[PDB]
């Protein structure tokens, strides 16, 4: 079965090109609610389009105290990896979580947290955390469903890469 | 008069103890609305405490491409400076400005944001940005009359650090 290790040096060259686009179907809509100050939202359909999540360097995060890479491995081969690091909130950040396009909605990315919180509780984290796109609808999802909640989100901070569209940075928060 | 420049190795010795504190007395309160996302708020006042703004070292900023620290000079003496980083969406990043507690509301602030204004626009950023607690009144209404504007805000990114309260980030842009 499934393998979810620490990257290693030696596994750099043996790194396969992993698909990590994704499909844009919809996006969420954000409200604020006067109770708890719960951001709530809604998912409105977009027409469709591909794009690829990813700069990344893998050996940046090799023999490092505060960040690290996990690969999951099946049938001799990796087929998704979870970026992390130590925030300045003290909450481990996850800079990139990816499961190669055929073997999703599997249950990979959720072994793949699962790993995330066991080493930031072995660093006296208190929490996970991430940001992800509004259009992002499969990951906030996925993250939903991993136990995560928005704490936060930012309607301006895409505009200085394009002031054409409407990208919204939406944060997330997973608390032990 | 006040003389803004770039600051130089020569000038570390020579910097003096600035009273970068000041009094909480009031927080901002912040609401969504439906029309164009705008943030907008409401001041409450809170029981009185002072604080410190402030890990910063300023020799990191010395003749750095994309970083650098600005120092507000008055009768030979430095008693303000602001602290730029680019950030990862092309826009100039305030990661620090302060004026000496006993020169405040006397202009040197927004002559600071000035100067930091010119390095963006020489460096081809689009405009400025910077996060501040709902807590610090005082620096978003300094913001809001330099031109600033809500983009988003953070009720759990603080929680990381403290459990009991319940501070809020709130980010700030100014786009040329
Ligand atoms: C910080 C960041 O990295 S943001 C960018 C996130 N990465 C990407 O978007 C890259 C492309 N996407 C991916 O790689 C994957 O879709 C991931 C990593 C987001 C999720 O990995 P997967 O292995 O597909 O997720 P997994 O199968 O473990 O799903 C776990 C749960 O989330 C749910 N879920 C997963 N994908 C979706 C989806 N597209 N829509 C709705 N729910 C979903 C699953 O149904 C499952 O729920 P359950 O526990 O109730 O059965
Ligand atoms: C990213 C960050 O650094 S967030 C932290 C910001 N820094 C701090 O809080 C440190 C402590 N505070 C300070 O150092 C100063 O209060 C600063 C840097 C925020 C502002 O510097 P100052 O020199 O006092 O500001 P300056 O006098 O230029 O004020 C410019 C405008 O803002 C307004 N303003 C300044 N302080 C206040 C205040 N406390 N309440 C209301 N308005 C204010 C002024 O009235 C002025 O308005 P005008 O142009 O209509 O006359
Ligand atoms: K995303
Ligand atoms: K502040």
């Amino acid at each position: 079965s499934l393998l979810i290790r620490e990257l290693e040096t030696n596994d750099l060259d043996n790194f396969p090109e992993i698909d990590d686009s994704f499909i844009v179907n919809a996006r969420l809509m954000l409200s604020l609610s006067k109770v708890n100050r719960r951001i709530e939202y809604t998912v409105e359909d977009v027409p469709s389009y591909e794009k690829s999540y990813l700069e990344l360097v893998y050996n940046e995060y090799i023999n490092k105290p505060n960040q690290i890479i996990y690969i999951a491995l099946l049938h001799n081969q990796i087929i998704g990896f979870i970026v992390l690091k130590k925030n300045w909130n003290n909450y481990a950040y996850i800079e990139d979580i990816t499961v190669d396009k055929k073997y999703r909605t599997l249950g990979v990315g959720k072994r793949l947290i699962a790993q995330a919180k066991q080493w930031a509780k072995e660093g006296n984290m208190p929490g996970i955390m991430l940001e992800t796109q509004n259009n992002n609808v499969a990951a906030c999802k996925f993250y939903e469903k991993c136990g995560f909640v928005i704490g936060g989100f930012d309607f301006l901070v895409y505009k200085g890469l394009n002031m054409t569209s409407d990208e919204v940075a939406i944060y997330w928060y997973l608390h032990f």
